[PDB]
């Protein structure tokens, strides 16, 4: 019985006269991804291989039933889902099999030198992601992804815009509370940061977080930790309104209540632009061509085409999930016409 949480695997070694390893794709804190031949089916897999660990064995077992959940739909909706296409234990530890896709929307942006991607290609990516989101706002699905980022959403083929969605590890439904600590830090919405229930909406916000990164080539909302990544929120999009931050349980962890019942920013220890003086319009370059004015004399980056993306993620950049765009609505922007 082995003493590391681990699968150890060989390149070049094949499971059940099936599964020909080829090379490791990824580790991560779950276990990891491997790329093998089913030569059965004669096509490539990506292996997600679970530590055996207990955490991440529930984890894996909640990712299961959602994706097995999922498959039962007929819409053309769920193909936006990496497809699971088996699963079974081997050496002890829970293996799902994938079918095989490419790099990840980082690895995209690190081969522009992160300059970022046209807006034309960031447009593709939205329309796809909305429709994705569309799809777990089923109401017998209701699935909140809840860790939507870059490194989460993948190519199916290198030369193509096509994406798919992986990873529901983190997932839950409308109304579950499980994990402390939810969403990656920079795509983090401010309902969790301070603390309030949370809905299918914190995807979106996470989603806008992305597109604008996507097609900057750098994050929006870089936070060392949840107070920066807060007061970086507040740069762009101002302090938050009144009536989330006196229903706040975590509100008082950034802000401060003034006597007249106004909210500032707490102060700090003993650095950060005023509130809401980092505009989207400038960091998108809407009027000065593009970011850092690289897309000037580029078609596909007219003033009015970037009006229209930065209106779209001010949308899903609400700081009221209440109000905050829903997929469904998105899709009919004029962004998309
Ligand atoms: C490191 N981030 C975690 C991670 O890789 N998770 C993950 C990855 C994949 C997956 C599926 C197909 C793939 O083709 C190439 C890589 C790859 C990864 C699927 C699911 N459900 N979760």
């Amino acid at each position: 019985v082995p003493r590391g949480s681990h699968m150890i695997v060989k390149n070049g070694e094949k499971w059940m006269d099936r599964y020909e390893i080829d090379s490791l794709i990824g580790k991560g804190s779950f276990g990891q991804v491997v790329k093998a031949y089913d030569r059965v089916e004669q096509e490539w897999v990506a292996i997600k291989i679970i530590k055996n660990k207990k955490a991440f064995l529930n984890q894996a077992q909640i990712e299961v039933r959602l994706l097995e959940l999922m498959n039962k739909h007929d819409t053309e909706m769920k193909y936006y889902i990496v497809h699971l296409k088996r699963h079974f234990m081997f050496r002890n530890h829970l293996c799902l099999v994938f079918e095989m896709l490419s790099y990840n929307l980082y690895d995209l942006l690190r081969n522009t030198n992160f300059r970022g991607v046209s807006l034309n290609l960031t447009r593709k990516f939205a329309q796809q992601m909305c429709t994705a989101l569309l799809f777990l706002a089923t109401p017998e699905l209701s699935i909140i992804h809840c860790d939507l980022k870059p490194e989460n959403i993948l190519l199916c083929n290198p030369k193509r815009s096509a994406i798919k969605i992986v990873d529901f590890g983190s997932s839950c439904q409308l109304g579950q509370r499980i994990y402390q600590y939810i969403q990656s830090r920079f795509y983090r919405s401010p309902e969790v940061l301070l603390g309030m229930p949370y809905d299918l909406a914190i995807d979106m916000w996470s989603l806008g977080c992305i597109l604008v990164e996507m097609h900057t080539g750098e994050p929006l909302f870089s936070g060392a930790n949840e107070v920066d990544q807060m007061n970086k929120i507040v740069e762009v999009l101002g302090i938050p309104p009144a009536h989330i931050l006196d229903q706040a349980p975590k509100a008082r962890k950034f802000f401060e209540k003034l006597p007249d019942g106004t909210w500032n920013l707490k102060k700090t220890k003993d650095e950060y632009k005023p509130p809401g003086t980092r505009k989207l319009h400038n960091i998108l370059g809407v009027e000065t061509g593009g970011p850092g004015g690289r897309r000037a004399g580029e078609s596909g980056h007219t003033v009015a085409d970037y009006l229209k993306f930065k209106d779209l993620i001010l949308r899903m950049l609400d700081y009221d999930p209440k109000t905050r765009i829903q997929p469904y609505y998105a899709l009919q922007h004029s962004f998309f016409a």
